[PDB]
DNA sequence: GCCGGTCGACCGGC
DNA sequence: GCCGGTCGACCGGC
């Protein structure tokens, strides 16, 4: 992780910070600051989801089209994660540019060296009673590890959080702590999956455990049993839940 | 309803309309266009002010009217109505806490948006916003599994004409600075063809539709559209289990197997 | 045209 | 302590 490192720094420079609004439920802008401080101390390897597509994009004019400028990830995985649709990149031209998608995996994109560190950022509003906001959907990360399995992928990417807690004083939310974590560091087998929201894994960042200690290909094909696993139960409850106890209202 | 005596008003005092483009530079969300649903309850509270409430305003004037109801047991039977009590509590021990000090707020989850109210018969309005322009994507409306659980319960008590839940949808389109209304659209959910609704159910199992395309044209009874209702959900969600073992469960084996 | 997956957080029941 | 349902939008591959 190239954010490991100055976290801290980050983690410091955040605590006091103040967003303007608990009712509309979004510390979102403290994602933003995030940035700003990364954009500042990691100059050359910080870039928004869209920002970093742009780049990729003008630094390869000669090549266009959807199939061509798709090739320019040279990896299928880190195609699926951060491309769009075949029409946006078909349409893209250094006038037209992406701009931000509510849909895009990743908040910030850390790049140096043919590696990426997709980070999200989480707000959480601590003033509350704990609930695990979603994180990523488990059907993506399951696809994810497919696509790496099959090309061998295990040392090109790495998907860390880190989580801004606010309070709310008055007309103000400020920043009273951070916390940091990576996804491949915890034990697969342990991650929630929320079927019905969004099919989300759900865990606030400060509780996830990072004591995972085989290797990235054990760890997708471990997540990938544990997946398979609670789709199957899912089922099983969705039946019980959706279905036996609306059976006396059929006729 | 208590919205379509006066939608002809509502639309005659919308359409052409313009309001601000979001602060916020943007004109995706809940944020752009929101401007005109404050502008629908401005106007339902001057024209409708004895009828509507926001749903932690409805609750607030309940408990303040009767003060000498203490615990969320008792103050549980002021709905009286099972269906009102499941579509509207707020929790145990947040109606157990409440006091005139300690007021109710608006809550994220609330199951209304807009509540007119009168002679114990209650409409649940939910105004929307759309850029018809862009949107293209039909949003979650209402949760099927709350849905269900609320048929279920009209049917064990036998309340079928305690409550509507209707749309009041505000169409707008961007002019470079402003946001101009094109267009307005109601619909009633109880007036849609039970089978004809659409379960999302990876989107947090959210009914998914836009309004202007609600299907307007169902004559039963309240009773059986919630029998009707009951019975695409129960069989929806037997698709749903066996779409979730093709789909989730398969395609993945042949890499843990 | 038809279908459905994904981002962002957020309580209350058992 | 611990599990999981709900609100509001949003876009691209068949
Ligand atoms: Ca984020
Ligand atoms: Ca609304």
């Amino acid at each position: 992780s190239f954010i490991k490192p100055i976290y801290q720094d980050i983690n410091s420079i955040l605590i006091g910070q103040k967003v303007k609004r608990s009712g509309h439920a979004a510390g979102e802008p403290f994602e933003k600051l995030v940035y700003k401080f990364l954009k500042e101390n990691l100059s050359d390897l910080t870039f928004k989801q869209y920002e970093y597509l742009n780049d990729l994009f003008m630094k390869n004019p000669a090549i266009i089209g959807h199939e061509a400028r798709y090739k320019l990830f040279n990896s299928p995985t880190l195609l699926f994660l951060l491309s769009r649709g075949k029409a946006a990149t078909e349409n893209w031209s250094i006038e037209n540019l992406f701009e931000e998608k509510q849909n895009d995996t990743a908040d910030i994109l850390l790049v140096k060296d043919q590696f990426y560190e997709l980070l999200d950022v989480k707000t959480r509003n601590i003033s509350k009673s704990a609930f695990a906001p979603n994180i990523i959907s488990a059907y993506k990360l399951a696809q994810t590890c497919a696509k790496m399995i099959d090309n061998k992928e295990f040392d090109l990417f790495d998907i860390n959080y880190l989580e801004v807690d606010w309070e709310l004083n008055g007309e103000d939310l400020v920043c009273v702590s951070t916390s940091f974590a990576e996804l491949f560091k915890s034990e697969p087998s342990e991650l929630y999956i929320n079927w019905a929201a969004a099919m989300q894994i759900q865990f606030h960042v400060r509780d996830l455990d990072q004591g995972f200690n085989g290797t990235r290909e054990e760890w997708a094909k471990s997540y990938l049993k544990h997946f398979v696993t609670q789709a199957e139960q899912r089922a099983i409850s969705m039946i019980d839940k959706f279905v036996k106890p609306f059976k006396k209202y059929i006729l």
